[PDB]
């Protein structure tokens, strides 16, 4: 079937089209309309084949990719994307980040999420603070997840979103990278703190018994 059932045409996403059946979707929802009215999508509740025609409407609308206008209202939406679908999305925002992080909470780290932060760090050309921020405060280990060579690229502005615990399960060597940056960074700081703050960039435990 092609055609949308007469005054079933939709010119809102709401509630009632919880009951359109899935080629009454399919027929009736136009795809710019979902795309510029993804920020109601989220609280509907739709079945997952619904959902899925939602999704393969903006597939098809978005061959090259969603736009952010669309990715910061996807919500749990993104748990439908593919790494595919993701490694095309040009996203800057980290709004659109913390927003699409915030529904893979409490699960361990998907292809998906992996792409999703490779590429919001690609684009913005470096780990910066704020999104170093972000990335801890969703996965506790990232940092130290970096080896020393991707250390040695972050800025030292960035070591003022490190806290003490999240260099326990860094080594030496990512150290090594790390404690430069430190002590550059807390140029400013003032002396007691300092000497506090920068300990944990030694990893003293490392080296004695």
């Amino acid at each position: 079937k092609t055609a949308c059932p007469s005054g079933k045409k939709a010119r809102e996403i709401d509630e009632s089209l919880i009951f359109y059946k899935k080629w009454e979707l399919e027929a009736c929802v136009d795809a710019a309309l979902l795309a510029t009215q993804m920020d109601r999508v989220n609280a509907i509740p739709f079945t997952y084949e619904q959902l899925d025609v939602l999704k393969h409407k903006l597939d098809e609308l978005y061959p090259q990719g969603y736009p952010e206008s669309v990715i910061q209202h996807l919500g749990y939406l993104f748990l439908k994307m593919s790494p595919e679908d993701i490694r095309k999305w040009n996203v800057t925002s980290l709004e659109t980040l913390k927003a699409l992080l915030e529904v893979n909470k409490g699960h361990e780290m998907s292809p998906q999420v992996a792409t999703l932060i490779d590429r919001f760090v690609k684009g913005r050309g470096q780990l910066d603070k704020d999104t170093l921020d972000t990335l801890t405060a969703f996965y506790p280990g990232y940092l130290c997840s970096l080896s020393p060579e991707e250390l040695s690229s972050v800025p030292p502005s960035s070591i003022w979103a490190v806290r003490p615990q999240d260099l326990d399960t860094c080594d030496p060597r990512q150290l090594d990278v790390l404690y430069p940056k430190a002590r550059l960074a807390f140029q400013n700081m003032n002396g007691s703190e300092y000497f506090v703050k920068i300990q944990s960039f030694l990893g003293h435990h490392h080296h004695h018994h």
